[PDB]
C-alpha cells in the first residue's frame, strides 16, 4: 500500500471566481482521469494559487466532484517569483496506488504548459 | 494501513501569540482526541494562517503537547481571499489510520465553524 | 510501511537565483545522505521560503539531483513572523521510511542552525 504524490498547474484567463472554479475543476478532472484516481485513496489535497488570485478558494471546486465530499483539501500562497507565470494554480494531491514512481500522470494544461518539465 | 488527512480551522480575536497558540492548542487538542491520534503514528502536520497573523509560527503549540517533540511540522501562508476568514489557522494533519474516509472527524471551532460543511 | 516527514531549512545571504539554488541544493543533499534516502521512496516535496525571496523557485534544485527527476515538488510562502528568521528556505520531504520518528534526521543549516525541534 504505497502513496504518491501527484502535480497539477493550470492558468486563469482572470482573477473571477467562475474562470477559477471552471479552471480549477478541469485540472482535478484530468489528474483524476489519467491516474485514474478514486476519492476514497486520496489521503489529502494542496492547491497553490499565485498571489494574484483573490476571488474565490480553488478548493471550492472539489465541491462539484461527486464523490469527493470526505476528501480533505487546503490551499497555500505560491511564491512571487520574478518571471513567475502569473494567475497560476498547482495542484499536489496525495493518492494511494502502487503505479511505479515515473509513471505517475502530472498535468500541465493552459499556459502552465510552459512548466513542463520537458520544455525547460 | 491507510494513511488519511485531517482537517482543523479555527480563528483568533487579535494576533498575540498568546492566543494564536491558545487557539491552534485548543484546535490541535480537539483533533488529537476526536481520532485518538498517537504522535507515532503522525506523519507530517502542515498549518496554514491567514496573511494578518506574523506574532508567532502556530508550530509552536506543538511544545504543550507532551511526546510531540518529533513530529514534523511546517507552516505556510494562506491565499487571501476575498470574504474570506480573518484571522485563521488551518491545520493538515497526515496520520496513518484505517478509520473509513467519511469517519475521520475534521474539527472547525471558534468562527470558523461557518467553514464546516 | 510508515512514512514520515523529514524536515530541513536553511538560509541565504542574499536574493539571488545562483545563492538559492546552491542553499537548497546543500539543503537537500545532506537530508538526503543522513538519512539515506532513495528518491523511489519519496512521495512529496514541499518547500517554502520567506516573502524576501523573489529570484527563483526554490524547487528548480531538484534538477540537480540524478534519480530525482520524478520526485513531485512544489513549493509555498511562509509566514511573515515577527523574529522569525529572515532569508529562510524549509524543506518537509515526505519519505516511506519504518524510521522510528524520534530517529529521523532533520537538517538544520546556516542560520538555521537553532531552528531544530528539541531546541
Amino acid at each position: 500500500m504505497m502513496f504518491r504524490g501527484i502535480r497539477g498547474a493550470t492558468t486563469v484567463t482572470e482573477d473571477t471566481e467562475t474562470e477559477v472554479l471552471n479552471k480549477t475543476k478541469q485540472l482535478l478532472e484530468a489528474i483524476i482521469s489519467r491516474n485514474e484516481v478514486d476519492p476514497e485513496r486520496v489521503v489529502q489535497i494542496l492547491i497553490s494559487a499565485t498571489q494574484d488570485i483573490h476571488s474565490v478558494f480553488p478548493a471550492k471546486a472539489l465541491r462539484q466532484f461527486e464523490g469527493w465530499t470526505y476528501v480533505p483539501v487546503t490551499c497555500m500562497q505560491e511564491l512571487d517569483i520574478h518571471g513567475g507565470l502569473k494567475h497560476c494554480i498547482r495542484v499536489l494531491m496525495t493518492v494511494q496506488t502502487d503505479t511505479k514512481q515515473e509513471d505517475v500522470q502530472h498535468v500541465y494544461l493552459e499556459e502552465a504548459v510552459t512548466l513542463r518539465p520537458d520544455l525547460q
